[PDB]
């Protein structure tokens, strides 16, 4: 388990690969895979329909029986959940949906919920369907998470684009 290869180390706890997060799962076996959730955990596109696809659905009724028991999370928060046949455990983490002027500061309450965890596989929170800019993504993730998290960007271009991106802000 946890047998990550070909991460490129950005500090000393955060690695980032060009990668779709289901296969490196699959490669990986982690004990705990992120999924970039909204507060009923409806799976749809994004990570999160990715991610429950390779389950066959089973994260979603997973998911449905915990939203009847719980309620839906707050956003910025999560909750444990099974991991199926990708990973041991699923982390489902809620990032503030910018596009529904949800405050970006709770993208930092959301990444804390990482320190939970000894080493996770995880995408960039909020950069895709909730709408914030990836680079600060990677910004709030490097600056709040001190566990060892192993970023999966799948698109070459971004990922290109963040790396350079990172390389500029830490230097100044
Ligand atoms: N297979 C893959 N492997 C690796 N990276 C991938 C990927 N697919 C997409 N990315 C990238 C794009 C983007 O850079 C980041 C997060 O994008 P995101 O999944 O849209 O998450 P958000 O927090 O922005 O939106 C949450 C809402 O959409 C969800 O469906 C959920 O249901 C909620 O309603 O991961």
């Amino acid at each position: 388990v946890n047998s990550f290869s070909g991460y490129l180390k950005l500090t000393d706890n955060v690695y980032i690969k060009n990668a779709d997060i289901v296969e490196e799962a699959k490669k990986v076996k982690p004990t705990v895979v992120v999924n970039a959730a909204n507060v009923y955990l409806k799976h749809g596109g994004g990570v999160a329909g990715a991610l429950n696809k390779a389950t066959n659905n089973a994260m979603q009724v997973e998911s449905d029986d915990y939203i009847a028991t719980n309620g839906p999370l707050k956003v910025g928060g999560s909750c444990v959940l099974s991991g199926h046949n990708l990973a041991k455990h699923c982390l489902h983490v809620v990032g503030p949906n910018v596009n529904k002027g949800e405050d970006i500061q709770l993208l930092k309450s959301a990444y804390e919920n990482f320190n939970q965890h000894e080493v996770l596989l995880a995408p960039l929170l909020s950069a895709g369907i909730f709408g914030a800019d990836p680079i600060h993504s990677l910004r709030v993730c490097v600056d709040t998470v001190r566990t060892n998290v192993y970023l999966a960007v799948f698109d070459k271009n971004l990922y290109d684009k963040l790396v350079s991106s990172f390389l500029e802000m830490k230097s100044e």
